[PDB]
RNA sequence: UUUUAUUUU
């Protein structure tokens, strides 16, 4: 079974060890890491803990996905192997419909291949889709597929073309 | 242009 969990949204000042007195609460976890930009060394606000056991790295993905930490919520799922495939693979899109959930938006998408994880941003002054959401694929390949598709089109039932790239 | 930050040799 699954040992090694990927951990998203940690507070910006978490430290390694931080993350691994945390995780350890559950059970016996074999390494931590928090990782950092390479260049200027500030924490990127993710990291990675590996259980001893699967059945403890279950029960961490149960206990402490959605935890929160400061203003963050985190998210706590099973990292898929390291890999460059699945780097970059990650896309802005901008002009859908504010008619258009997250679902939607997914359900959209959902064709070019499987979706790590989707956001589609809110307006907080009104409450309303901004029509510009994030999409992350499993492999580059797929958002590939997908801008190649969408970029410069119109949804059914909308006269605004959208704009899909990658994000950054 | 995200809860700025999803693969650590």
């Amino acid at each position: 079974g699954r040992t090694n969990l990927i951990v998203n949204y940690l507070p910006q000042n978490m430290t390694q060890d931080e993350l691994r007195s945390l995780f350890s609460s559950i059970g016996e976890v074999e390494s931590a890491k928090l990782i950092r930009d390479k260049v200027a060394g500030h924490s990127l606000g993710y990291g990675f803990v590996n259980y001893v056991t699967a059945k403890d790295a279950e029960r961490a993905i149960n206990t402490l996905n959605g935890l929160r930490l400061q203003s963050k919520t985190i998210k706590v799922s099973y990292a898929r192997p390291s890999s460059e495939v699945i780097k970059d693979a990650n896309l802005y899109i901008s002009g859908l419909p504010r008619t258009m959930t997250q679902k939607d938006v997914e359900d959209m998408f959902s064709r070019f291949g499987r979706i790590i994880n989707s956001r589609v941003l809110v307006d907080q002054t009104t409450g309303l889709s901004r029509g510009v959401a994030f999409i992350r694929f499993d492999k580059r390949s797929e958002a590939e597929e997908a801008i190649t598709s969408f970029n410069g089109h119109k949804p059914p039932g909308s006269s605004e073309p959208i704009t899909v790239k990658f994000a950054a």
